[PDB]
């Protein structure tokens, strides 16, 4: 689990969005596994705008922050499960790191701020959904 709280906005994995997220929907994309919803109180995170390929991500299934190198946002895919079983993936950055399905929502952070949240992974790969192209998150 996990969210980015940026202004009065909440960024979550689309597949973990709550009824309240859908009922207070700002924006969603199944091909990014991203969903953004409204908050009443302002949030304590800031968003990176950058092309950093180094950062640190939170891995709930090790209670550890790991420093990683990660790919630039691209089109990628997977192999059978049960909620989305395999799937492709627009704007998936990959790194070598331990990630299980429930590791989704952990933040990836570089020197410019929040980069993304854990979205996919497998066989010692962790995939992050980029939020760095989403400039509209900072204003309005
Ligand atoms: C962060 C993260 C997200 C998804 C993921 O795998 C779970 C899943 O989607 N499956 C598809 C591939 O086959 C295994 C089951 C993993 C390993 C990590
Ligand atoms: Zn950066």
């Amino acid at each position: 689990s996990g969210a980015i709280y940026v202004g009065n906005y909440r960024v979550v994995n689309r597949h973990l969005a709550t009824h309240n997220d859908w009922a207070n929907l700002v924006w969603e994309d199944s091909s990014r596994d991203l969903l953004v919803s409204s908050t009443t109180a302002q949030g304590c995170d800031t968003i990176a705008r950058c092309d950093c390929q180094t950062g640190v991500y939170y891995c709930s299934s090790r209670r550890k922050h790991y420093p990683v190198s990660f790919s630039k946002p691209s089109l990628i895919f997977v192999e059978a499960s049960e909620y989305y079983p395999a799937r492709y993936q627009s704007h998936l950055m990959l790194a070598v790191g331990h990630s299980e399905p429930g590791d989704c929502g952990g933040i990836l952070r570089c020197q410019h701020g929040v980069v993304g949240i854990v979205s996919t992974g497998g066989n010692g790969l962790v995939g992050f959904a980029d939020v760095r192209d989403l400039l509209w998150l900072d204003e309005e």
